[PDB]
């Protein structure tokens, strides 16, 4: 299942658990991957499949996702190779104040109508994302990484989670 990638590209990013490179074999995706150690006793490969198949389901339901493709290794690390989002914003340092979205009107007009979107889905089928965050691309559309599972369940955590997101683009459009 996990299929190896001989050659890595550029590193453009790193998180908690992965380090994530340009794809070498393909300028439109990314080679995400599990560095040592980070996942603990859960089998990285095991973080690598819920990540691809709870992708695949929420995609399914709907919903907005950066889409993975495939479960990749390199020289003994594992992960997914996914869509490539240029200049992608983390939620989670938008929300932490790290970072700021850009003011531009249509931007964060895309982040407000895509958060509604996210919002209205979640509240409609009742579903629960474990660790919901997301990429916010180029152009402020709002799409669903790392996510770790959904299940039937109240959604409340899940709205707070993109409620928190737009509120700054709410409050950018009200000035
Ligand atoms: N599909 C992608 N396209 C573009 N950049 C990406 C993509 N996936 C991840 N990145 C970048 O790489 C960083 C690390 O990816 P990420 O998937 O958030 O790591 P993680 O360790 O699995 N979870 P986290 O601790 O929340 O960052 C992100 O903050 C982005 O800057």
């Amino acid at each position: 299942a996990f299929h190896d990638v001989p050659s890595l590209g550029q590193k453009v990013g790193a998180g908690s658990q992965k380090d994530v490179f340009h794809s070498r074999q393909d300028p439109r995706q990314c080679i995400c991957l599990f560095r040592p150690g980070t996942t603990g006793s859960i089998p990285a490969e095991q973080y690598a499949q819920k990540e691809l198949e709870t992708t695949k389901q929420l995609k399914n339901l709907g919903f907005p996702v950066v889409d993975a493709h495939a479960l990749v290794k390199h020289q003994g690390s594992v992960g997914v190779a996914k869509d490539f989002i240029h200049n992608a914003l983390d939620s989670e340092d938008i929300v932490n104040n790290k970072k700021s979205l850009p003011d531009n009107l249509k931007f964060n007009k895309n982040v407000l109508e895509d958060c509604n979107a996210i919002i209205r889905r979640l509240k409609n089928l009742e579903v629960h994302i474990e660790d919901l965050q997301f990429l916010v691309d180029h152009n402020g559309h709002v799409l669903i990484n790392d996510p770790r599972d959904v299940v039937r369940s109240s959604p409340d955590k899940s709205i707070s989670k993109v409620n928190e997101l737009r509120s700054h683009a709410l409050n950018n459009l009200l000035d």
